[PDB]
């Protein structure tokens, strides 16, 4: 016997094969596709589709939705803002926000992104980019330094900060005129800007 497919779409895969049981057929299978949100897990049509007649000895394949496409997030730090969008304009991405954080990298470079490389997104969701103010840059080991070899060093690394010199340390003859505490410490991200504080051995 020929018969019309009923309309099962919206409906549980479960509930869908009831619905067609009901009308007389018995063979199925599951396909999915990508859908809205609301309708994961959820048929959002059959093969043959909804009102068309078919033998019920035939197989009715029941399209099961599985929610937005999504992507995994690329790496883009140390890319500029122009190139970090355009390399995410390849997978799909169109949309983005962006705000200013302190970093040592070169302005106008991604430090990240919200949500973080690596993570799986819808492709029509919104990325937010972490852009580089460029005012950072990073703290060297100043440690038994002389302050006329230490001052260069700093001000080549774009330290235009003021030296605030503590009390000297009794630290003996062999660190005389030496760096021998600083801050902040090595490898630390600092505002060009910024306070460095050093203690010198008598």
């Amino acid at each position: 016997e020929q018969r019309e497919i009923p309309d099962v779409s919206t409906l549980t895969y479960a509930e869908a094969v009831k619905k067609l049981t009901a009308a007389g057929f018995g063979r199925f299978k599951q396909a999915n596709s990508p859908s809205t949100p609301e309708l994961v897990g959820k048929v959002i049509g059959t093969n043959p589709p909804a009102n068309q007649t078919s033998a019920i000895t035939n197989v009715v394949i029941i399209i099961v939705g599985s929610g937005p496409a999504t992507k995994d997030i690329p790496d883009v730090a140390g890319q500029t803002v122009d190139v970090a969008q355009k390399n995410l304009n390849v997978y799909g991405f169109t949309k983005f926000s962006q705000a200013s954080v302190d970093s040592p990298r070169p302005a106008g470079e991604v430090t990240g992104t919200n949500p973080p490389a690596g993570t799986t997104v819808p492709v029509d969701s919104v990325i937010e980019l972490q852009v580089s103010k460029g005012n950072q840059f990073v703290m060297p080991d100043l440690s038994g330094m002389f302050w006329v070899d230490a001052e260069p060093r700093l001000r080549a690394l774009g330290w235009t900060g003021m030296l605030d010199k503590g009390a000297d340390v009794d630290a003996g003859g062999s660190q005389h005129n030496r760096v021998v505490y600083q801050n902040p410490p090595a490898g630390t991200g600092v505002n060009r800007d910024g306070i460095i504080t050093l203690r010198f051995g008598q």
